[PDB]
RNA sequence: GGGGUAUCGCCAAGCGGUAAGGCACCGGAUUCUGAUUCCGGCAUUCCGAGGUUCGAAUCCUCGUACCCCAGCCA
């Protein structure tokens, strides 16, 4: 429960409504992100909990900023999260003939007019936050004149910016949005849905309330920057012949630590090629999080945990990571992979190898097991052999023993350097019966694997507040390693998360991996202490 | 000028009856993953000052801090 669900309960109880009908109205000017997922979980979640309906509506009122690629991808991500919309996909452009008719109704009532103040002059006449505005010299044209000039606008007789339709409200209102807001403006631009049928396009505040009213939306839920705009949402519906009046309720937006939500900024990261694309694993977009290894269920759990309030907030990345670690700790089958290898030969080992049994999940025997090859020459991680180390360090020291994961207790004996002080091969002796711990991969059976270790895209907690957010990009947000994985990962598929024991959760990147060389993205590292 | 918001490091419940829960953090048990799991600890106090009340985070003052609005963007 939250404040909006308490409102909906009061509405049903009082008998104001019998059903709830919500909507998610994204403009198709970019890809969806985790902030949009908070609005999807809210709107579609309420609709299914109350056995109501929720429409997907593309708020496509500005052609020069939108593209068909984005309507295809938004539909893809809404479904991926596990949500279904009511009836067909809706568009604000489906109501363009309807919106034009309601504009003519406002003109016939004298509550709208064609203004010819230039784009800079409308700002001059609008007043400021402390000073009231002033009436346009074209504000008092007759109904018959506004009708002729609006038809001329629709016919293409005016150049862009040379005229616009305005609501006649109050230029001295304390709400800047009620100081004669523009209803229509001219754009000689092709629309991804309606082609070149229209050269006049409606503004958001005129489009949104009428679109909600025609769809029978009961509770229109948007973010806090639209609280002022609610006054125009209600003025439009109180002045046209429409039978219902949807109510707008605002909640605070999601801000995530170490990342930007702004589609203007996300588009600059894509355009200037600082990330691979909109679905790059470092992106906060839904498709980026999917390719990183996040499950839809972990994102729905995140939205459930952060809540819906009116408080400005900034969630820590630790909260997001906790959600996917919880899911994947349960469902991801374990495997062995070494990200930074160093060779370890066991001089004491006799034969060409054997086959050891390893659990697909240490705390769940029902997930089964598999046979993994052991050998004399294995690969371990460099960080697990310390030539000299204190009592806290429980891994392989040049003096003592360690347990190999699910295999033998070996024992460091002699290291062998190269020339530049670095180690090339460790020499150990195993104990034929011994069945901390370190993970390993037999060199003879090792699959060569490319591992992509991701970190936060920015080096500061609020890159949005920076003067240049690009100059605060983390240079180590992607470090590519070449390691070795156990041979069973040959049958790994994209969109299947594995826990590489003692490293984290990884998944096959479906963009860079082949059969000749797999690529594993690191979704999230394990809890390191 | 107007619209909004203040409760733990971050997020959040609470609607006149004695400050839930999650993430993070500090312990301590068990583990062939420094993981998981378990156990326990984390707000005498709610933006501040005053008032009402037997009793106030809730009510009433008066202050303060922060967020949003001056696109022919959404
Ligand atoms: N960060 C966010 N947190 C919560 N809801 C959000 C967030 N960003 C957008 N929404 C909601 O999702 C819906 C669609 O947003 P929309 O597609 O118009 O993009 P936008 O982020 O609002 O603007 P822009 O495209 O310029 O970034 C709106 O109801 C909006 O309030």
């Amino acid at each position: 429960t939250n404040f909006i669900r308490q409102i909906i309960d009061e509405d049903l109880a009082s008998g104001k409504h019998t059903t709830v009908h919500t909507r998610f109205p994204p403009e198709p000017n970019g890809y969806l992100h985790i902030g949009h997922a908070k609005s999807i979980c809210l709107n579609f979640g309420i609709a299914q909990d109350y056995k109501g309906q929720c429409n997907l509506r593309f708020d496509d009122t500005n052609p020069v900023k939108e593209d068909i690629e984005y309507v295809e991808s938004i539909k893809n991500d809404v479904e991926w999260l596990g949500f279904h919309w009511s009836g067909n996909v809706r568009y604000s452009s489906d109501y363009f003939d309807q919106l034009h008719a309601y504009a003519i109704e406002l003109i016939n009532k004298g509550l709208a007019y064609v203004d010819e103040l230039t784009p800079e002059q409308i700002r001059e006449y609008r007043g400021t936050l402390t000073q009231p505005g002033k009436n346009s010299p074209y504000r008092d044209r007759s109904v018959e004149e506004n009708l002729a000039l609006f038809e001329k606008m629709r016919a293409g007789g005016f150049e862009e910016g040379k005229a616009c339709l305005r609501a006649k409200i109050d230029m001295a209102s304390p709400f800047i949005v009620m100081r004669d807001p523009v209803l229509y403006r001219i754009k000689f631009a092709e629309h991804h849905q309606t082609g070149n049928k229209w050269c006049i396009y409606p503004m958001y505040d005129f489009t949104h309330c009428i679109s909600d009213a025609l769809e029978g939306i009961t509770h229109s839920l948007c973010t806090l920057e639209f609280q002022d705009n609610r006054r125009l949402y209600d003025w439009v519906l109180d002045n046209i012949t429409i039978p219902v009046h949807p109510r707008q309720y605002e909640f605070s937006r999601l801000n995530l630590e170490y990342t930007v939500m702004s589609k203007r900024k996300l588009n600059l990261l894509v355009t200037d090629k600082h990330v691979e694309g909109w679905d790059d694993p470092r992106m906060p977009t839904i498709s980026g999080l999917r390719r990183r290894g996040y499950t839809a269920a972990s994102i729905r759990e995140f939205c459930k945990r952060i809540g819906v309030t009116k408080q400005d907030n900034t969630i820590e990345m630790a909260s997001l990571e906790s959600c996917i670690r919880e899911d994947l700790n349960e469902n991801a089958p374990r495997a062995m992979a070494v990200i930074d290898p160093v060779k370890l030969v066991i001089e004491n080992y006799q034969g060409e190898g054997e086959m050891v049994t390893m659990p697909n999940h240490p705390n769940k025997p029902e997930m089964g097991s598999r046979q993994v090859p052991f050998s004399g020459e294995i690969w371990i991680d460099r960080a697990d052999f310390r030539e000299e180390a204190n009592k806290q360090y429980k891994r392989l020291v040049l003096g003592k023993e360690v347990r190999l994961r699910n295999a033998y207790v070996i024992k460091a004996e002699r290291v062998e350097k190269d020339a530049e002080g670095n180690i090339t091969t460790i020499f150990c002796t195993y104990d034929a019966d011994t069945l901390g711990v370190i993970h390993w991969v037999s060199a003879a059976h090792a699959l060569p694997v490319e591992i992509r270790l991701y970190d936060r895209l920015f080096s500061v907690p609020n890159p949005g507040a920076a003067d240049d957010f690009l100059s605060v990009i983390n240079p180590e947000s992607l470090v590519i390693k070449q390691g070795f994985a156990e041979p069973s990962l040959k049958d790994a598929v994209a969109g299947k998360a594995f826990q590489f024991e003692r490293e984290g959760y990884f998944c096959l990147d479906s963009r860079h991996s082949t059969a000749e060389k797999p690529v594993f993205n690191r979704t999230v590292g394990l809890r390191d202490t």
